[PDB]
């Protein structure tokens, strides 16, 4: 069973795109809480969204003895915003993107870390259901620390839409620096998202490595 089983942690390469997408379609596309709530289904926009940060060379896969991807954490570099969703044609993903834009409008991680210019952003985290509860997500997260140290990056920022991913980060010493309860997210005056308990809100997590 999964409990005894070895896996490696490896850098995700460009040619890994299709394998990453196939895994995410089985898992993340269906079981990330906002995706679950909306019943996302087929979503090319999220596929492209997931592939986008790969060239930053700081995304990692967990791979079992059969050579199958059993977990991923896709990360990209994020830069201090300057003062200076709309083109998304997938109606369900558009709502998710709008929420993400809203969080950014309400909270700027660079205000918490005024001396930082570049921060690591943990964008997509997914572990095969069969292998959950083994700390794989934590292993994937810790792998990025090596990248951060090599590159003089001090802060790892992870926006969580799951209470379970928030727990992964909490175990690693990330702190929740901003919360937006789904019940309070009322653009145009009405609740857009009501995901299943215990997923009560967006939990923005930050680690100073
Ligand atoms: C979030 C996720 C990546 C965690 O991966 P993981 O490798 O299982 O992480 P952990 O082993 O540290 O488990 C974290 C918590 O998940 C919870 N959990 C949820 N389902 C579980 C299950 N099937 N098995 C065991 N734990 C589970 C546990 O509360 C656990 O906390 P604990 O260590 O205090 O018991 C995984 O649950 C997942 O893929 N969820 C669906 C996609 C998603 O929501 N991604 C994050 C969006 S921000």
């Amino acid at each position: 069973g999964p409990l005894g089983s070895p896996y490696t942690i490896e850098l995700i390469q460009p040619e890994d795109g299709e394998a990453v997408i196939a895994m995410l379609k089985t898992f993340f596309f269906k079981d990330e809480p906002l995706n679950t709530f909306l019943d996302l289904g087929e979503c090319k926009e999220l596929e492209k969204y997931s592939l986008k940060p790969l060239p930053d060379n700081c995304s990692y896969k967990a791979v079992n003895k059969k050579g199958e991807i059993i977990g991923v954490f896709l990360n990209g570099l994020m830069r201090r915003p300057s003062p200076d969703a709309d083109s998304c044609e997938h109606p369900k993903f558009k709502k998710i993107l709008s929420l993400m834009d809203h969080v950014e409008e309400q909270f700027n991680i660079f205000d918490v870390y005024p001396d930082e210019e570049l921060i690591l952003d943990g964008k997509i985290l997914s572990v095969d259901t069969n292998y959950r509860g083994l700390g794989i997500a934590g292993r994937l997260t810790e792998r990025a620390y090596e990248y951060m140290r090599e590159n003089g990056i001090n802060v790892y920022h992870v926006l969580c839409s799951s209470h379970y991913s928030a727990r992964v980060m909490e175990k690693l010493g990330f702190h929740e620096v901003f919360r937006m309860q789904f019940a309070d997210y009322k653009p145009q005056g009405e609740v857009v998202f009501k995901p299943a308990a215990p997923h009560v809100g967006i939990q923005v997590m930050a680690k100073e490595v």
